[PDB]
């Protein structure tokens, strides 16, 4: 037996390390020059957890992106890329799942821990970005 809840989730998480962050933003059609440098960019994730209330905040020292919302209802977001999507988050499997869709195409964000790390898996098509995040 075992069991994970979505406020397992909340508090303040540092990028420890990233793969295929470069060809995940390819997927999302970004830029050749745009994504290369947004590698680099190391933000802070704040999520914070009330009822089937989450916000998840990245904060980069210099911009501040965040969203809110309640689990299981769609609400428009517009993401760091800059994409105008319609998401809906839902916590099942001991993941927060965050379900993106614009412009008749899907991708999927998925935070879950693992020993006490967040680990967020992006997934578009064939693209993976799977990065791991330590308490801070």
């Amino acid at each position: 037996s075992h069991m994970a809840s979505l406020k397992d989730l909340e508090g303040k998480w540092r990028l420890m390390e990233s793969h295929g962050f470069e060809e995940y933003m390819k997927e999302l059609g970004v830029g050749l020059a745009l994504r290369k440098m947004a590698a680099m960019a190391k933000p802070d994730c704040i999520i914070t957890c009330d009822g089937n209330n989450i916000t998840v905040k990245t904060e980069s020292t210099v911009k501040t992106t965040v969203f809110s919302c309640n689990l299981g209802e769609k609400f428009e977001e517009t993401t760091a890329d800059g994409r105008k999507t319609e998401t809906v988050c839902t916590f099942q499997d001991g993941a927060l799942v965050q379900h993106q869709q614009w412009d008749g195409k899907e991708s999927t964000i998925t935070r879950k821990l693992k020993d006490g790390k967040m680990i967020v898996e992006c997934v578009m098509n064939n693209a993976t970005c799977t990065r791991v995040y330590e308490k801070v």
